[PDB]
């Protein structure tokens, strides 16, 4: 059916707090992640749940920023970002973060 993905609420939490995203993140089976801002600063940052840990991957917009965007990759919009990245292994990050963002930390909850 339809993708939460077109939602920006669905993994957009920028309003919950650091210490909220914990109870976001906690309970949440691995695949679930969310996008948030640094609250006061311009800067953006997604974090994602782990069969081992939580985590806080960062996302930055800049002139020539975003967070994911190599010579090889160059996602334009975040929008594109959530959804490649939910095909994408974390692995890569630290080399142990085996997961995919799948599904929206605010999915199973609508409006």
């Amino acid at each position: 059916e339809d993708l939460p993905h077109h939602d920006e609420k669905t993994w957009n939490v920028g309003s919950s707090n650091r210490n909220k995203a914990e109870n976001l993140l906690r309970g949440k089976r691995d695949g679930t992640f969310l996008v948030r801002e640094s609250s006061k600063q311009g800067c953006y940052a997604c974090s994602v749940v782990v069969d081992g840990e939580v985590k806080h991957c960062v996302i930055n917009k800049t002139a020539t920023g975003y967070g994911f965007a190599e010579p090889y990759n160059l996602y334009s919009s975040l929008k594109e970002l959530v959804l490649h990245y939910q095909h994408t292994s974390l692995v890569q990050h630290n080399d142990s973060l085996n997961v995919t963002l799948a599904y929206p930390v605010y999915a199973q909850q609508r409006r």
